[PDB]
């Protein structure tokens, strides 16, 4: 985290190991085609409840272009990330089955 304001508080990048992960992954299947755009991630935040770690409820996080999100699912981890025109999509995930070995590679 990252402090600028009175009201904006800066967020820089989360981890999530498997719980808090599976609830995010049925909150961006829950919504209706808004897993792009990086006000979600507002809105997920405001789901999460952080003003609760921050007291007061008044406070507006804001997304910037470098932001990430490294989950971990019950096999690897997925780390996503933020560009130049606000946008969220994968950056690198690597789930390891005992058969094979999957990875996505961004690029």
């Amino acid at each position: 985290i990252s402090l600028v304001s009175k009201n904006q508080v800066k967020v820089n990048g989360l981890y999530l190991n498997e719980s808090v992960y599976s609830s995010y992954l049925d909150f961006v299947k829950n919504s209706d085609g808004h897993h792009n755009t990086s006000n979600f991630m507002n809105l997920f935040l405001d789901n999460i409840s952080f003003w609760k770690l921050f007291g007061f409820e008044n406070i507006n996080f804001v997304i910037d272009k470098y932001f990430t999100l490294v989950g971990k699912t019950n096999l690897g981890y997925v780390e996503f990330i933020c560009d130049n025109n606000k946008n969220i999509d994968i950056y690198f995930g690597e789930w390891k089955t005992s058969s094979s070995k999957s990875t996505i590679f961004s690029g």
